[PDB]
């Protein structure tokens, strides 16, 4: 579970970096 969110973490890391 939380795979949705973990994926979002990297999707946001894209806008973070």
């Amino acid at each position: 579970l939380m795979g949705l969110f973990n994926r979002i973490i990297r999707k946001v890391v894209k806008l973070f970096n």
